[PDB]
This record gives structure tokens, C-alpha cells and sequence, in this order.
């Protein structure tokens, strides 16, 4: 409930369903350990990544996997994915949005924290 | 139900509450007509513009009042208004999401259309 | 020049070319009246619309002309235009970049301002 | 030169100047190796970072280090920084243009890609 993830299309004017997000959260030895996954809803939407108990203060990346999505359309796509990393904080609003608008040789990504 | 609108903040990472939107239609004799308005909720949403049976096939202009909004936080803004002009069809899908996500010198838009 | 605009093309990346631009000035009555017009060159730049002298303070309205941009590409896109509104000059004169980058259902615009 | 980055500031409309731009290529292990890095002028843009000869085909990852940046002006930002990823030159040399468009807790990139 604290993390949810969207996805939209440009080209196409929708939802971006069926696309696979990994979410890592990074380790002591500064690696990246994997920590949820999921594939968007006919919505564009992830729910129930994770819950507010395991989702601690801590570096966290989100992983977008935009290629095989355009590969799927026929379309040629420029990245191989898009990333989003950020800081969880306590101190903050507690719900995490992280939002993608995606084109083929283009994405905008932006964070609603609330409550 | 058939037309929605949605505006976010870049600055704040917050929805955009309070933000005055006229939706107007174009007039046979070209001018903008007023259709309907109304100000974002505190999820930054505008439901209720209209209905189906008033939502007839036409030129429409979505006009969000960012300069109020950006005054009104202190912050110098660039445009005096978003505006958004679009055909609506009924050949396409019945649902128009129009979603702006606004920094003090730049906006995106996107269009989301369902069903 | 004091007012440029640039065009960008997210589904291809690269320039939008030979797109339409029209620029109008809001008049002392309250309508939008012609200021200037031009096309983006091959490197999605339109250079040239204006000068310090002409270009006074006041409201203006840059009209960036998508539909038939994409249209000729085979697309029909979502927007029939997208239309850049803002105030110039009224601190004295700047210099203005007005960006855009075009998707068939998305448009993301951006400005410049600098002080010569 | 065949890669170019550009950044730009949405909150004050102006160049983003002195962001630290950091280059890395996969290697055959599948590690990110160090390739190249500097700061963006006055201007926004960062040049020079590689040349034709070097700049092979590969994976390339372009780290933008945005929370330095808004730190700087007095703004805690929602991202680390931004990362841009990408296969180049697998159909031969091409110049790569990187563009992105910052704000406190969002981001916009895109890429212009041409061919000489
Ligand atoms: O529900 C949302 O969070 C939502 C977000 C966007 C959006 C995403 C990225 C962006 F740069 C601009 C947007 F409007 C567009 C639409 I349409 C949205 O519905
Ligand atoms: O010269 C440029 O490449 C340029 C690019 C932008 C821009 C950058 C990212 C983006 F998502 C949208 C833009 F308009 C905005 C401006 I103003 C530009 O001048």
C-alpha cells in the first residue's frame, strides 16, 4: 500500500498493460538486491508490492521494462528500460506513486507522496 | 463519467489541489463556448465535468489556471494557463482522462482514452 | 533572435521538421492578433520570427501545429495543436527558447529565458 | 562529437549548469565500467565526452546527478539522479544527443539520434 507503481502509453493513448516492474532495494555492499515484482493491470497499475512493515528507510530502484514493451507493438524502441531511484523517508508523507509516461525514444517520471 | 481531469505537482511531488479548470466547446461560428469547470479535489482530480448525453462529438478546450495556482505557493511562473484542444470521436474508446503534471517553467499533458 | 522554438519528436528521436508555428499577440481590445509565423527547419529549429524592436511587452500565444505534423506520418494523434501562452518582457527585454517535444497522445513544453 | 548531454531546469526555466554527468559502458563480464564524465557549462550541455574511434558498440548507461544539483539550491529532490540506458552503434556509428528536463520530483529525457 505504501508503493504502487503506474504506467502510461503516448503513442497509443493508454494504459501500458503487461509491463514488467522489479523493484531492488540496495544492500550494506552497495549492490542491489531484488525485493518486489510484478507486471502492470489492464489499468497500467501495480498493487500490493510490498507492505509498510517490510518497506523500510533505505535507497530503493524501480525497474521498468520498456523495451520488451515496444518490441511486443512492432515498435523500435531507444532504452533498454527505464529507472527510477530514489530515498524512502519517514519523515515524509507515507504512500509512494511512481508514475512513467512512456515513448519510444522518450519517458517522464514523476513521484506523488502523500498523506 | 466520460471526461476527467487530473493535475500534478512537480515541485511538491503532491496532486495539484485547487486548481481552477474551464472546459469550453468550439461554436459553429468558431468561437469557444463555455461547457463546464470546476476546481481540483485534494487527490488533484475534476470529476463530474459532464455527461454522456451532453458529451457530443466536437472540438473541446481544456484550459487549466496554472499561474493562480503557482502565485498562490510564491513561485514565479511562466505560462498564464495550460491549454488542451482535442477532437473527441465517438469511433474511439468513451473515456477521455486529460492528465497535466506542472513545473513553474514547463508542463506535460497526456490523454488517456479507455473503452 | 529574442524569440526562438524548437520541435523534438519522441516517437522517432529526432527533429520534428517543417512543422508550423503561429505566433499571435494578445491587443489592447483582448483578442489574439497575428504577430508571427514561420516553419522548423531540419534541425526542428525556427529561427528568425521577430526582432528586439517588435518584440514589446505584452501577451503572447505560440500555436504549434501537431495534428497535421503527425497526420502526414500516417497517425492520427490526440491534440490538434499545442498552444504555448505567457507574458514577455514586462522586466525589460529577454531572450525566449521555447521547446516542444510531440507524441501522438502527449506533448511536454518547455522555456528558456535569458537575460542579454 | 557522437554523444552529447543537455540539461535543463524546470523550476527556474534556464540552463542546469555544473550537473555531474557520469558515462559507463557493460562489459563482456556484464558489469558497468567506468567510460566517461564531466559537467555541464554555462549552457547546459556537456561535449567532448568520447570520440568516434572509443565510442563502440555496446550498452551504455548515462548517470545524471540530479540530487547534487537541487541540493545546491536550497530543494531536497525526490531522485538519487537520473539514469538514462540504451544500446548504441549496433547498426553503425551514430550521433547521440541525451536531453533531460529536471524538476524536484520528476524528470523528462528523450534522445535525438542522427546519422552521418
Ligand atoms: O494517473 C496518473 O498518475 C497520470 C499521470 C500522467 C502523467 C505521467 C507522467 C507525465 F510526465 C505526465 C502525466 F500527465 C498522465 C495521466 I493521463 C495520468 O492519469
Ligand atoms: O534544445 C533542447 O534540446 C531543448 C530540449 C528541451 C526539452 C528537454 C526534455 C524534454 F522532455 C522536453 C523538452 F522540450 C527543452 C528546451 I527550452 C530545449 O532547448
Amino acid at each position: 500500500c505504501p508503493l504502487m507503481v503506474k504506467v502510461l502509453d503516448a503513442v497509443r493513448g493508454s494504459p501500458a498493460i503487461n509491463v514488467a516492474v522489479h523493484v531492488f532495494r540496495k544492500a550494506a555492499d552497495d549492490t542491489w538486491e531484488p525485493f518486489a515484482s510484478g507486471k502492470t493491470s489492464e489499468s497500467g497499475e501495480l498493487h500490493g508490492l510490498t507492505t509498510e512493515e517490510e518497506f523500510v528507510e533505505g535507497i530503493y530502484k524501480v525497474e521498468i521494462d520498456t523495451k520488451s514493451y515496444w518490441k511486443a507493438l512492432g515498435i523500435s524502441p531507444f532504452h533498454e528500460h527505464a529507472e527510477v531511484v530514489f530515498t524512502a523517508n519517514d519523515s515524509g508523507p507515507r504512500r509512494y506513486t511512481i508514475a512513467a509516461l512512456l515513448s519510444p525514444y522518450s519517458y517522464s517520471t514523476t513521484a506523488v507522496v502523500t498523506n
